């Protein structure tokens, strides 16, 4: 059920591919069930920060089970998980770009694209993980 | 005075076996009246934010002497301790499911949940505190 | 010009008694005009976050040239400088407790003091400075 | 088009002169288009904050190739980028003063200003950027 | 093929009785077969520097595929890995007590004891493997 | 004109996959370009989690001493120059095996960081990968 | 069984004192029993490091029940805990000048002492001690 | 008593010349008495590590009133303050190319080299003094 090296191979290429249509650089990257990076891939002139961005979205998803975007509203003044990002100490990215991925009920990884506006960063997402056979939901 | 081996024994075995009931897994921490790491608890398939979170409940609890959702409303912009998680390096966390342990207006130590939503937390966190019969404030 | 041991001492010795007055234990920090850690008294059952938060306060006096209940407004969401406190990685805190010392319009030092609320921990450091000769503005 | 021996000593200059004129020490930073700094000078007295912010900004500017003043809506809360400054560790600054430097179309570094309000920062990096020829846009 | 919470009660339960028998106070860390730290358990009086060393004792077996004290000879100056601890900022701990977990070829975990001298935390560790049907290598 | 390139990139990577294939050992890959930066990471399977930040220091110190990992060795030793390097740099420089620079037409490039087996297996894996592109690993 | 006020006065006084006689400038800290921070005290033109190595030594004492002279051997190339200092990430020190503060068997507190040579640390430290009624050994 | 902007410029141009003449690209950094960080160059090309080295040499030579060659024998194994470098975490550098810089018994700040070979830096470092009215011991 785990991310196989043809799921890695394509959902990496596949970001590539998409990022290359919308014209802007990413960081892809992906990590395994248990939040260890397993690819990561910079695409020329992405922003420095991605670098560390597009890691964490990955870590991210796989940590709290679920999207980065999901949880925006979540971690707002006056919401349930307001100060999460320094109570972890800069390890969760609160904006869109990383989803969790899912096979059989199984959580089987995370991916996070950082480099454009948090829109390009979900389609290029997306985009990716329509590519290969998998979920971004139990 | 001071929390005994039954004391932590049931401590972790109620708040487990509440966890169970909920159909959520969760980690349990809990520290002594210094602060210091007592039992770790992580059940299968617990978040893995929840290994930071819930040590993190239980050391603000005694460090700060309350429980967590008490300091929610004091960490708001506009209010008392707004800054309070950065302040700190991300040591104290400021919503639910860290409670102060208190026997005979003595502290005895902090008791941390994390996994589930804060109300779920917050739930398992009472009624393991619940078990032994010590109270929440001094 | 500096601060002299009897400036210390006093300092330090009149932050405690209005402590005993209050009926609540805090940390008494002191840095020099460079930010060094001068004196630390640590009262019996201080909150443990005081150990961090008054030589903090202490430092940011003398780093920001001000007192920390000033840094207040400034560091709200839609003020100059929202986001300080994450900036500098937890170095500066942005409530009451830590004022800049001056004597002969020269900067000579800070004090920080941390434990109660945010007016008690004012209370004290505004006593035990006028304890001394010195100012808290230029 | 990198920044030339040239470059580097009359964005220097210029800063310090500007910062004289409107008296106020200040830290100047130029960091080079991978973010690695170049030259660092502190004006006698500039406010100790400023020796971690002004090269912050600077990295910021070419990190996020934008100025610093940019940032601050996009941070804040219900805006995209919330939690920006958290997610990457206290290195990105997001009030004025940074600014990305261009020479036909190729980002060559990043200057920031630290020490006074974010206006006169602002001022004193315009100023300094005025005195050679670049852009602050691509 | 996984530790159970038998296998999990049983390894604490065996490690404090041996360290009772020993009249030396550990901590006793288990950490599972992708180093998430699922057991800590701390006896009264162990040396504060027990509570860092044993998890990362735990967490080194199973990020070395190792025992602790096999490490011990190849992190000497002019030994392969010298500089080890260093490079992975204190991950690592390179004397005896930390264990790795096998059954059926498969590695399930990490024992980590720390408070007594090595031999006393090694004789610890041991016996307390012995108390469950697992192998200490592949 | 001599940067890494897409290919050069992949090539390296796949390289050093199908090396570490042959000798039954998993590994962790990195590639840092010539600023340092991360720019391809690839973890195979069960690799030693140790790896995960081993291979990547390996590649950055490359670039950031202008040079192979092993040839400091020796200058970080009790009683040689740079004793105390690796706590000087808060652990970013490793000193042992694995870790190449890489040069074309006399210009710094990248460096390739290879964990996972012995320091002996790593470098073997590395310098296969090398001798897959043409690039040399010395100015 | 605890430091008192007269305790930690004149261990601080003595220090100072002793240290004044031997004309070299020290940081003096003071720790109690589970590592807290009790008292520093900074003379004028300290060496820097000494503001970091004092209360180190202090804390290192209590955190390993020894003085820190009785580390240098056993963290040596070869020796048993070769290493500790990495693998506590820099919270040990292994040289000499902290001492464990017993009384009636009870472990309560830890002094240290930087700034001289080792030697001039440890002289001064044990002058301080000297100065009220406790042990350096259970 | 301190480093004037013409002592500081000096400094400056001397090193940048010395290592022109050597061929090699450093990175320069001076700090002030209190180690604050007040000029840091950067020649192109230097190796990365110079920009955190040269640095912490300046700082190092202020924070240990001493050259840091002078540091090398004490730091080994067996020397007695072996293990500094991790004490410290990795604030202090104990190779050669930093200098304590000193006038009328006064210290007044540090000049660190990196970049070259340890003998290349101390050159360059020693001719840069060299070219201002200070001496680099007390
Ligand atoms: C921060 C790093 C700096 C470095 C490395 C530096 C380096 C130098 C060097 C190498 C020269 C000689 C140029 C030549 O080769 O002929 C020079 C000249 C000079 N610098 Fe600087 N400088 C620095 C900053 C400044 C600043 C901040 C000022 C004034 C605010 C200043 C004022 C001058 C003056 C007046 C000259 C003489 C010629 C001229 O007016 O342009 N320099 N500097
Ligand atoms: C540290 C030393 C520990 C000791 C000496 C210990 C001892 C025991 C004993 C004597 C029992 C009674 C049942 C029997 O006859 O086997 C027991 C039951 C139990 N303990 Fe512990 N325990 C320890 C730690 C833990 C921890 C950390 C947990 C975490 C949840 C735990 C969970 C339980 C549970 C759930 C039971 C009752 C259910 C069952 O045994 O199947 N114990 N323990
Ligand atoms: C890590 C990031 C990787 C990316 C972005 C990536 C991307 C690609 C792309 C774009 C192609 C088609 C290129 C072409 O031939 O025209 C390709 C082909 C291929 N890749 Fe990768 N790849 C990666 C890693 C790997 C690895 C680690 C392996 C093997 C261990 C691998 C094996 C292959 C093979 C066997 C082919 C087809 C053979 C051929 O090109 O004729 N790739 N990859
Ligand atoms: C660091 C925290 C210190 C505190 C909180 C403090 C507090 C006090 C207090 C409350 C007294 C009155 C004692 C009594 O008679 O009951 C006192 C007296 C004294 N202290 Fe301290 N003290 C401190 C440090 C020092 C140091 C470092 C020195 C000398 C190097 C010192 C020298 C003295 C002397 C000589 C007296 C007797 C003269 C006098 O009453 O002013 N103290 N201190
Ligand atoms: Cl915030
Ligand atoms: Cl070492
Ligand atoms: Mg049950
Ligand atoms: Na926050
Ligand atoms: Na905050
Ligand atoms: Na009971
Ligand atoms: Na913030
Ligand atoms: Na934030
Ligand atoms: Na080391
Ligand atoms: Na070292
Ligand atoms: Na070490
Ligand atoms: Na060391």
């Amino acid at each position: 059920v785990a991310l196989s090296f043809h799921d890695l191979h394509q959902l990496t290429r596949a970001a590539v591919e998409r990022a290359q249509q919308l014209q802007v650089p990413v960081v892809v990257s992906i990590v395994d069930a248990h939040g260890t990076e397993t690819v990561t891939w910079r695409m020329p002139d992405a922003l420095l920060v991605s670098s560390e961005l597009a890691p964490k979205k990955a870590w991210t998803a796989v940590a709290m089970k679920t999207a980065t975007h999901e949880l925006s509203d979540v971690v707002q003044p006056g919401a349930a998980l307001y100060g999460l990002e320094s109570h972890l100490q800069g390890k969760v990215v609160t904006f869109g770009g990383g989803y969790a991925l899912w096979r059989d009920g199984i959580l089987i990884g995370g991916l996070g694209i950082s480099g454009g506006s948090v829109e390009q960063d979900m389609d290029i997402a997306q985009t990716a993980i329509a590519a290969i056979n998998v979920g971004t939901h139990q």
